[PDB]
C-alpha cells in the first residue's frame, strides 16, 4: 500500500502471499506468464501478472475483393464460428464511404459573449494552424496535422473549439493533446479575459466513420429453399432492433463481439472503440442498431456504419509481441484498411447472429 | 480442415502457406494459458492475447477494503484508480437491483393490445413452464420473477422476462425459459408468429448506484482544493451538454470498469453495451456520473447497469480469473457489481481532477 508501486513484481506477489491476500496456487498462477515481465511491468502500474484471452482466426472474410485472415481474441464460444459463417454467406463486403480524422476540443467556460469569441477565432484560423504545426511538427512531416477547425456553443457559458486532425496510422492521443495544449497557450495570450476549462482529445471519432455493405442472393441464406423467408425475418429482426432499445443493445453487443475481438487482438484500445461505437448508435435521440438490412428484389442488402479510430502503430500495437503477430496474420497496410476490415467483421457477425436468431 | 486442425497444425499451415513468418509462429507459440483450455473455449484457436494485469489500491466500499485486479494495456489507468480511491477514502452504496432481462417478440400482430390481453391471463402457466425449462435456478432461490408487455409499431409485441439468475450472467437460464415458453406460445396462438426469443443485454434491473463524499481539501496538495472541486463540477456538467465530451468522460470510467471486468473473466462487450446505452437520458448521450459541490465537500455519484458474474462463462475456466477472484475476494455477484461501480467513480474522479488541474 505504501511501497507497492516501487516493489518489483516478484516482491508484490510475495507480499500478497505473506499478507494472506492470495493463496499459493494463486501466486503460482500469477507467475505463469508469457508476456515478458519487463514489458508488462513498464506498461502499467502495480503490475503482478497478465490476463490471457484465447485468440483464434476468423475465416472467409472478403473486403473489396481482398481475402483476409482475421485475428480474434475472445473468451466467448461461437463468436469466431459465427463470424466465419456470416462471412462465408456474405461472400464479400464493399466499402461505401470512409473518413479518418481524429477529434479534439478546447473548451471555454464563463464566456459572456459566446458568438463574439468564435468570431474572434474564425478570422485567425491561419495562425491557429501555424501554432498547431509548431506544437507537433512530426505529424506534419509525416503528412498529417490539423485539417479543420469548428466552433460550437453551449448553455451560453461554454465554447468548444473543435479540432479535426489527421493522425495518420496512430490513434492520436499524444498528437492531438500536445497540439491542443500548445494551441491553448496561444489562446490565452490572445484572450487573457477568457478562461479555458480543459484541452483534450475526444474519443467520439465521428470523422473516422466507415460504412460497409454486402449484397447477398437470398439463395445463399439457407441450404434449403427457405432463403427468402429467412431474409424477410432478418429484415424484421434488424428493423425491430431500431424500435426497441432492449433489442438494440443486444443487437449491437453481438456486433461488438466481433469488432472488439479484432480490436483486442491487434493491441488497440477496446474502451475507445466501444465508447465511440455505442455513442454513434444514438441516432434521432434514441439508441438504435448500428446496422441496417433491407430486401431489394432477390438480394438481401446489409450495411454498417461505425466510428473506428483504430491504429496500426503506437499504443499497444507494437510493444506487445502478440499484437505484431496478429498484425502479421491480418496483413493490413494502414489504419484505414484496418477500420474497413473491422467494420466488415461487425456486419458479418450481425448477419450470422440474425440468421441463427430467426431461423426457428 | 482448418477448423478440424489442432492448434499446432494451424500454425504450421499458416507458415507453410506463407501467411505468417517463422518469427510470428514462434510468438504465437509463446503461451501461458493451457492449450487444452484455450482450444476448447473458442474455434480456430491458434494462440492468446496477453493483457498486463495490475492491482488497484486504496479502494474502500461500504467500509470494506479491496485489492482490485485490473487488466489493461493503457499506462496510468491503474495508478489513476489507486490515486482516485485514495482521495475518495470510501464509497457508499445508494441502491442496487439484480435481475436479468429476456424477451419473446411477436411480429405481424394484427392487434397487439389484444394479444397482450390473452397473454396476461395465462401467466401462471408461463411461470410454471419457465420452471420446467430450467428447474435448477428455482431450487437455488431464483427464477422468473416478473412479466411485462410492450407493443411496438402496431405490429410487434415484446413479452419481457425479469429473471433472478443469482451469481451467473444468466444467458443459459434465461434462454432456456424463453425457448420453453415460446413453444407454449406456438401451441396457444397458432395464428401468431414469433420473431425471436433471446436474452437481452440491457440489464436495466441490474443497476447499481454508488456515491462518495470528499472534503475539498483532499483534492489538492496546496490550498486551491475547493477551486479544483468547482472545476470538477463544471467538467462533469459539461459532459451532460456536449456528447463529444460525454463519450470521453464515459470512456475514462470504462478504463476502470472494463479492467476489472476483464480481469475477472466477465463479458466485456455486455458491460460496455449496457453501460453506454444507459448513458442515454432525455434522448441525449450524457455522462454516467454526476458531481456537485455541497458546502466544503465534493459529492460524486455513479449509476450503471452491471449484470456481472462470479460463476459461469469464463469466471472459473480461465485460471487467471480464479486468481483475480482470490485477490478481490468478493462473496457474490451483487458485491462484485458494487465494487466495480465504485471503481468506475474513483477512475472518473482521478480523470476529472487531472483534466482541470492542467488548465490552471
Ligand atoms: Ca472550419
Ligand atoms: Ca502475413
Ligand atoms: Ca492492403
Ligand atoms: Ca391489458
Ligand atoms: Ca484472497
Amino acid at each position: 500500500n505504501s511501497r507497492f508501486y516501487q516493489m518489483s513484481p516478484e516482491e508484490r506477489l510475495a507480499s500478497l502471499l505473506n499478507e494472506g491476500q492470495i493463496s499459493a496456487d494463486t501466486k503460482k498462477e500469477f507467475e505463469n506468464t508469457a508476456l515478458s515481465s519487463q514489458i508488462a511491468n513498464h506498461m502499467i502500474e502495480n503490475q503482478i501478472s497478465e490476463t490471457e484471452v484465447p485468440m483464434g482466426v476468423g475465416l472467409h472474410l472478403t473486403v473489396d475483393e481482398t481475402d483476409y485472415l482475421v485475428p480474434m481474441a475472445t473468451e466467448e464460444p461461437s463468436v469466431i464460428a459465427a463470424l466465419s459463417n456470416g462471412a462465408k454467406i456474405a461472400q464479400g463486403f464493399k466499402t461505401v464511404n470512409q473518413q479518418r480524422l481524429m477529434r479534439g476540443q478546447i473548451v471555454f467556460y464563463d464566456v459572456a459573449d459566446p458568438e463574439s469569441l468564435i468570431d474572434k477565432l474564425q478570422v485567425r484560423e491561419a495562425e491557429i494552424f501555424q501554432q498547431a504545426e509548431l506544437s507537433y511538427p512530426s505529424i506534419v512531416k509525416r503528412g498529417g496535422g490539423l485539417r479543420d477547425l469548428q466552433y460550437r456553443a453551449f448553455d451560453e457559458s461554454f465554447v468548444s473549439v473543435d479540432f479535426l486532425v489527421d493522425v495518420k496510422d496512430a490513434m492520436g492521443a499524444n498528437i492531438v493533446n500536445a497540439m491542443l495544449e500548445g494551441v491553448a497557450e496561444l489562446f490565452r495570450e490572445w484572450f487573457a479575459e477568457q478562461k479555458i476549462l480543459f484541452s483534450i482529445l475526444s474519443n467520439y471519432a465521428t470523422e473516422s466513420v466507415v460504412t460497409m455493405k454486402t449484397a447477398i442472393p437470398v439463395s445463399r441464406l439457407s441450404k434449403g429453399s427457405n432463403g427468402r423467408e429467412i431474409a424477410e425475418k432478418i429484415v424484421l429482426a434488424s428493423r425491430y432492433a431500431s424500435l426497441d432499445p432492449y433489442r438494440a443493445v443486444t443487437h449491437n453487443k453481438g456486433i461488438m463481439n466481433g469488432i472488439e475481438a479484432v480490436v483486442l487482438a491487434t493491441g488497440n484500445d477496446t474502451r475507445a472503440v466501444s465508447a465511440s461505437c455505442h455513442a454513434f448508435a444514438v441516432k434521432e435521440g434514441r439508441y438504435q442498431g448500428l446496422t441496417s438490412w433491407t430486401l431489394d428484389g432477390e438480394q438481401l442488402i446489409g450495411e454498417i456504419s461505425v466510428p473506428l479510430a483504430l491504429a496500426t502503430v503506437g499504443g499497444a500495437t507494437k510493444v506487445l509481441p502478440k499484437s505484431q503477430a496478429a498484425a502479421d496474420l491480418l496483413a493490413v497496410t494502414d489504419a484505414k484498411e484496418l477500420s474497413r476490415v473491422v467494420a466488415a467483421v461487425g456486419l458479418a457477425q450481425n448477419l450470422a447472429a440474425l440468421r441463427a436468431l430467426v431461423s426457428e
